[PDB]
């Protein structure tokens, strides 16, 4: 029961975590927007936002405009450009759809199964989702269960 | 009890790391500018980000320093900017300019001293991951406060009781 709940209790705290880091690349990318024309900071978010998936670290991003197409999604190279409205996961999750209404909210949770890498195992993930009005683009900031459990591998086996 | 110490030591450790992470995010930001302004223009304009970053007030604040230790970016201590910090001390008397660079010298590391949140606030104890960044040819540190992951922490704690 300890475990269980601590557990739990580390997811939550990661969900808050990525809406805070979700916030300060807003932050970062608003540099961009400011000193460059629209398509190249654009450009400039999404290539950020490679070299952050490359780091195969705590988050990785997926971005979608307000209409649902996907913009950066290196997992699924192929949707980019096209509408992601009718995309699923392989747990039957339209995740497009997920993180376009937890945008609507002011921000908020899609929970599903992806691969972490094109053609990879699906794990189970979650992504926080929020529109930033300076882009314009819906942005997710994503973790996989298996990474929060691995970063907290330590506290566990010390709790043991 | 013996629980709750393991615990938040553990729970110290993690955000060492998560330190290191994000300085290393913060870095790949900026140089998407390095790359195209002058120095003093990219410079400005990293330093009006992580002055955004501090006032959000929540996990992390920034501090920065060159390569010499002038300092360069410390809202908390505004009369420092543009001056040699390397006779900087806390009020716990860490010459916490030089750790910062004795870490960035080994290729990245913690500081560990006491300092207000803000400036004319009361003292708190807080560490900084510091790095030296080539493309910008700054030390940056990425820097949090024990009281700030404790009340993150506070619900894990209160479900182990």
């Amino acid at each position: 029961q300890l475990m269980e709940h601590l557990e739990t209790g580390q997811y939550k705290k990661r969900e808050k975590t990525l809406a805070y880091m979700t916030k300060i690349l807003e932050q970062g990318i608003h540099e961009y927007y400011k000193s460059f024309d629209n398509d190249t900071a654009r450009k400039m978010a999404l290539d950020y936002f490679k070299r952050i998936n490359d780091d195969k670290g705590m988050i990785y991003m997926v971005v979608v405009d307000k209409n649902g197409v996907v913009l950066f999604d290196p997992v699924n190279p192929k949707t980019v450009g096209q509408s992601g409205l009718d995309a699923q996961s392989v747990d039957g999750v339209y995740y497009v759809r997920g993180y376009l209404e937890a945008a609507k909210k002011g921000g908020g949770y899609t929970y599903y199964k992806m691969p972490k890498y094109d053609g990879g195992v699906p794990e189970k993930k979650f992504a926080y989702s929020h529109y930033d009005e300076v882009s314009q683009m819906v942005i997710a900031a994503t973790s996989y269960y298996t990474d929060i459990n691995t970063e907290n591998k330590a506290i566990k086996e010390g709790v043991n």
